[PDB]
């Protein structure tokens, strides 16, 4: 019976800069990917954009990038879907995890926010940056790849957690940021056509909130269920079924 | 002659959860990537897709990412060829090779087959992620082409063994993910225009059952030949020209 | 307070080794950099490019490069906001500070001044690889776009810094070069189609005195003023908030 | 001073397993670069090929691939102007140097020679993958172009040394390869308009003989003198002017 929270929380000073490093980062992920596809969608020249392979790099590529900063102070998770992954198998308290998750919301707010408030007409003329369900599929098709896209991405973080070394003063195992990255961009590549690609709660929650449309709010559910349904069963698998937490993978 | 097992398949919650990773990964391979193509395919703006270029990194990004998470379980080989090269220079014993190449193409046609329950009318429509050979070129060709890309991709794997660290409870050698997920890359820039690119069996396999036509599986036999003869040449080349199965190397 | 300069500028060979690096190196950045660019506007077949998304890699790859070439000799800065973020922090004195940036900006010049010999017309007709505020965006946005382009870049760059690990004969860190490249890559996809992105002084720079034109020098401002911002919050961010310096990544 | 040969290329087996190495990397390398351009050039749907951007990953991810595979057994070089660059450091001897340089050329010949064996017509129709001087571009440039462009690699090259560890059986260091790889991509982004991107002798060398055009052969000596030049200032710079051979680049 795992307790709401341990000591390694009343390390104040660390604990508030864990957070304030997930709602920065998080901030950041929004900012730099939703103007990727604003910036994409925009564009008159037929293809004068980074295309639609440009902004699967944004979104994996900032993975890579802020994992890469923020492993050392919080465990780089800038996704509630993560967070939730490790809680549930218990390397995160429920107290650093709900505290984790706000902050990455809060800043996943913001990040879209800074991307309207730098243009404004684009921003609403050409969908916010929202996840819905795209023209074609239907909502348990929308949920299905979000469940698997999700546990590509929390399976590949528990294949990455480092057994011995952990965030500053805490248990949160540190996570190599490249192949975190690389499954990010790899999950777009697919789900992009499907429903922009969520797998991150507080991303598609950031871009619903600032856009504000009845249409992505109405879809808005499948984008928190199943990236918590995905993660959930990346963590089964992977402490149950393979019962692989003490391995260290060989990062390249 | 190289018994069919040894002590290390007695292992067997060990196996049977090396198996496992090698079912799922390749599960995980075909869907992320079948998902990929039929996505490009099914798209009505002009440059409005992630284009071929999206496609070949799904297929060499994939390995990387899977490779990765695998490498300390199975030995991460996600491929039929991979796991017949390893077995011809004795790194794989005969019953660990049989149970990762069923798991492969298992898990496989489990991958399209969610690819096809989330799209079907697209990917029917647009050739079910399948391999064959395309309008131009002929049977010898697809052959050659399927025998040195999958030498491309063997070659660069046994290059990437870790010769003192092994996959848990076995001798199966650690590979280095990210070259080889280059290879693949790599190979789909030059083959996508040929086959598709196979350089998989499993891959191939997968995706022959679940789409079931006439053209895919006439061609079906190039994309098991052309990797197996692939994979023994570089068997041979880094076993015997070479004799690098001591070296490691790194990047 | 900080000194002018300490002991290990007094390391004649290094300092003066250091200095060229630099200014070699950013010469290199933007002739690659620029060449793609120019390279990418002129072709006439449509999708006949390496594209913006090429264009996107040309600078984050090329950082790449030149900061694993550089980081031991120089502490691979290619970029005056990346010193002056350092400078802040106190891991550069002021002296080796001015010495790189005059480099960069020098090598800059360089650099853009190669490619228009190499392409004299493509390269006029088609904007000289400059940076400026794109039709439909005000400079407030251009501005905030740089500032934060730039704090993404720095952030990296602290976060990048070997705490046990310095260039030859200094106290400048050794920077892990390929987080960097990275982040150079991805401000390219977001702000391309703001300014074309400068978060780089020298780069913004070079460019306006070889193109030299009039509302390229108008703009220029927000090339110095907006990256020299970001790094400065980048700098109070890592340092005082995170408190993170002694920190490995 | 350097003497012809040195008691490493008295290893018989090392040595000849090192010229075949170089000679295999360099059929492969010629082969998958080549067919991706053929592949890209033949194709009749409009945005439908890999791109320009493909080609140059072609060209940069294999330069990766194969001194990744091939730094332990020969050093890596895959292009006689990394080899040349090199030697004029001391870092080759002569002897290994021309055994180098000609199965490199060998090995680029065959490499092109199985593309059009495989894909004759198409081969033919769209240029064979021979460097040229493109379309508003003079010799002056073009050699310019390959100067600078061998240069970035070659520097890089030299920085990416690894200086206590070498080939099998040899003083030729080890290479780290990412660097290079890298290298490679960024020089074609800049350089495939205006010459298709040489930079490696060995690589023009069997486009040019496997093509066969009156026009190719023509600007051929561009695609020697151009890499061979800026791998001697490359090689000038690294050595006298900032005495780097000792240094240890940490790669990432
Ligand atoms: C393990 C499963 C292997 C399945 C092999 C499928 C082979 C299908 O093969 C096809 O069979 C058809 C008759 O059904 C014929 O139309 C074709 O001549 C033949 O190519
Ligand atoms: C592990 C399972 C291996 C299955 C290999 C599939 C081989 C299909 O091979 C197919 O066989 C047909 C019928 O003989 C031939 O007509 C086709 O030309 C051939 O492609
Ligand atoms: C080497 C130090 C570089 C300093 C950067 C030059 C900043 C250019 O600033 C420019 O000044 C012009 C003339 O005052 C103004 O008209 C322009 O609006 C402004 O962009
Ligand atoms: C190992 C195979 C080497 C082939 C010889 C290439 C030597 C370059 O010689 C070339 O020969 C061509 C033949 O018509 C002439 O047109 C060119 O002018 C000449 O440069
Ligand atoms: C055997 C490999 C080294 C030889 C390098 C081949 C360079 C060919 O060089 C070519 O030679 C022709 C005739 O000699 C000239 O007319 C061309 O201008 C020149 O490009
Ligand atoms: C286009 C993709 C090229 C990226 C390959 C870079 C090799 C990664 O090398 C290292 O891997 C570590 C493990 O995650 C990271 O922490 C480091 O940032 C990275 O430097
Ligand atoms: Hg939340
Ligand atoms: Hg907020
Ligand atoms: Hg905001
Ligand atoms: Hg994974
Ligand atoms: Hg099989
Ligand atoms: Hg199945
Ligand atoms: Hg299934
Ligand atoms: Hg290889
Ligand atoms: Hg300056
Ligand atoms: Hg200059
Ligand atoms: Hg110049
Ligand atoms: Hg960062
Ligand atoms: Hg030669
Ligand atoms: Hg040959
Ligand atoms: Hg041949
Ligand atoms: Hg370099």
């Amino acid at each position: 019976p795992a307790p709401f929270f341990d000591l390694g929380e009343l390390k104040l000073w660390s604990f508030w800069r864990a957070a304030i490093a997930e709602f920065i980062a998080t901030l950041l992920f929004l900012y730099i990917t939703v103007a990727t596809v604003i910036g994409h969608s925009k564009e008159t020249v037929v293809c004068g954009s980074v295309g639609l392979l440009g902004i699967a790099w944004a979104f994996g590529g900032m993975i890579f990038v802020l994992v890469y900063c923020t492993a050392g102070i919080s465990g780089g998770h800038i996704n509630p879907a993560v967070t939730f992954g490790l809680f549930l198998a218990r390397k995160v308290s429920l107290l650093r995890a709900l505290v984790y998750m706000i902050a990455q919301c809060l800043g996943a707010i913001c990040g879209v926010g800074l991307v309207k408030a730098f243009m404004k007409g684009p921003y609403n003329q050409f969908g916010g940056g929202a996840n819905s369900v795209a023209l074609g599929y239907n909502k348990g098709t929308a949920l299905g790849a979000e469940i698997i896209g999700t546990f590509v991405l929390v399976y590949t973080v528990f294949s990455a957690t480092d057994p011995k070394r952990s965030a500053r003063d805490s248990h949160v195992p540190i996570l190599a940021p490249l192949p975190i990255g690389f499954a990010v961009f790899m999950v777009h590549l697919a789900t992009i056509p499907i429903t922009g690609t969520g797998i991150n709660p507080a991303r598609s929650f950031g871009a619903a909130v600032i856009f504000n449309s009845n249409k992505v709010w109405d879809d808005q559910w499948i984008f928190w269920v199943g990236p918590f349904i995905g993660a959930a069963v990346a963590a089964a698998y992977h402490q149950y079924v393979l019962r692989a937490a003490a391995i260290k993978a060989l990062g390249s």
